[PDB]
Order: C-alpha cells, then sequence, then structure tokens
C-alpha cells in the first residue's frame, strides 16, 4: 500500500525543503508528479531523501520504488535502470559570481569548479581542460562554496541556479553553449525490468500533459 520514492531534495524547483509553519516538507515539480503516481496506483507516498548519488544504488537494491531527481535518462544509466519518457528539458549553465574574471567557456580552464558527484554537471565540468574539480554531495554545498570562495565557478542545471540565485544575490549565470554539451531532459527512474510500475509512470506523465494538469504543475513551479 505504499511507493517509495528516491530523491536528493537540495534541487529547486524539482524537489527541495519547505521548511516553515512548524513544518517541513519536500516540495517541487517532481514531488507533484510523484504524489499524481502514486494516486493512480491508489498507494501511499513515501520520500526519502538522500545524496544523488546514491539514487541508482539505491533503486537497483530495491530500498526505493522510482527516483524523481532532475534526472537525466543517460545511455549509460539505461544499462543500469530503466527511464520513463521525458517529462522537461534542461540545460547546463555555469554560475561566478557577479565580479568573477570568467567571461567565457575558454576561461574555465585550470579553475576550481564544483559539481555535484554522479551527475551530467560532473561529465560536463570534466571536459574543461586542466579543471580542477570539487565534487561535493549536494548542491547547496556548492552554492556555498561560490560564496565563500572555495571554488571558481559551479556548473549545474539552469532552473535550479535561477532558484539558488533568488537568495545568492552577488551570483549570476553565464550561458556558454559548450558546457551544455550533455544529455539533456529529466525522466522518472525504476528499477531494471520493473515494466508494471514504468508502464504506470508513463501513462501518468502523458495524462498529465494531455489533461492540461501539466501545464498547471509548470505554470506552479517554472513560470514565477
Ligand atoms: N536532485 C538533484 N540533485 N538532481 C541532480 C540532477 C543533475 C542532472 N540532471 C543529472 O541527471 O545528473
Amino acid at each position: 500500500g505504499v511507493i517509495v520514492m528516491g530523491t536528493s531534495a537540495d534541487f529547486p524547483p524539482f524537489e527541495f525543503h519547505k521548511v516553515e509553519g512548524g513544518k517541513d516538507e519536500i516540495v517541487g515539480f517532481d514531488i507533484d508528479i510523484a504524489n499524481a503516481i502514486a494516486k493512480k496506483l491508489g498507494v501511499k507516498l513515501e520520500i526519502k531523501d538522500m545524496d544523488f548519488k546514491g539514487l541508482i544504488p539505491a533503486l537497483q537494491a530495491g530500498r526505493v520504488d522510482m527516483v524523481i531527481a532532475g534526472m537525466t535518462p543517460t545511455a549509460e544509466r539505461k544499462k543500469s535502470v530503466d527511464f520513463s519518457d521525458l517529462y522537461y528539458d534542461s540545460r547546463q549553465v555555469v554560475v561566478v559570481k557577479n565580479d568573477s574574471p570568467i567571461s567565457k567557456f575558454d576561461d574555465l580552464k585550470v579553475k576550481t569548479i564544483a559539481v555535484q558527484i554522479g551527475t551530467t554537471s560532473e561529465e560536463a565540468a570534466k571536459k574543461i581542460p586542466n579543471v580542477k574539480l570539487k565534487q561535493l554531495n549536494r548542491v547547496s554545498d556548492e552554492f556555498m562554496d561560490l560564496q565563500n570562495g572555495r571554488c571558481d565557478a559551479i556548473v549545474v542545471e539552469d532552473t535550479v541556479a535561477k532558484a539558488y540565485l533568488k537568495e545568492y544575490k552577488d551570483m549570476k549565470i553565464l550561458y556558454m553553449d559548450e558546457i551544455n554539451n550533455v544529455e539533456n531532459g529529466s525522466a522518472v527512474a525504476v528499477a531494471k525490468g520493473n515494466k508494471s510500475l514504468l508502464d504506470v509512470v508513463n501513462e501518468v506523465i502523458k495524462e498529465l500533459k494531455q489533461s492540461g494538469e501539466y501545464d498547471k504543475l509548470v505554470d506552479k513551479w517554472f513560470k514565477q
């Protein structure tokens, strides 16, 4: 009577902790999608918050039934788990301080770049010549690093950077063509061979899109 979802709730507006009024709720676009799935199945949704890097291992081990975490369905990951249809696009960007000497992609050479372990953002940064990778479990620490001068830049998705920059007013996004040369988009992951759940997930994503509910969710999370 339960479906267990794994996520990494450091990724507003997809999943994050909204802490106010005596509540600590994990909320976001991905959570709304998860609740639509739970409702179709007629079960209770339980969410486990963990480091992003642990999500695929948890799914493989059966510690969660599905992962929704702004997760890109890469060819590499498809060897290990199964992915739903895409439910949102995404783009890699670079975040720097307002007074950064970095203006363009070439300027990233030899720099210290904060990235989240196990991500396409990390994959993108690894291609920078002579990069000094600073690898973090959680995105929130990457922003603390940049604020405190412990890195020169962050690589992270555009929509998430925009969310963090609501608070981090001394940072800016650089839209560099070349940093986005990785697989894009987000999809739901389920364990390899779990067709029953995958089919339901794909049906729910399709019905969200076709019923108008998806557009309501997108307005709520991405059009503010
Ligand atoms: N909840 C998160 N921290 N998500 C990170 C996702 C980053 C990137 N889209 C990936 O699939 O690797």
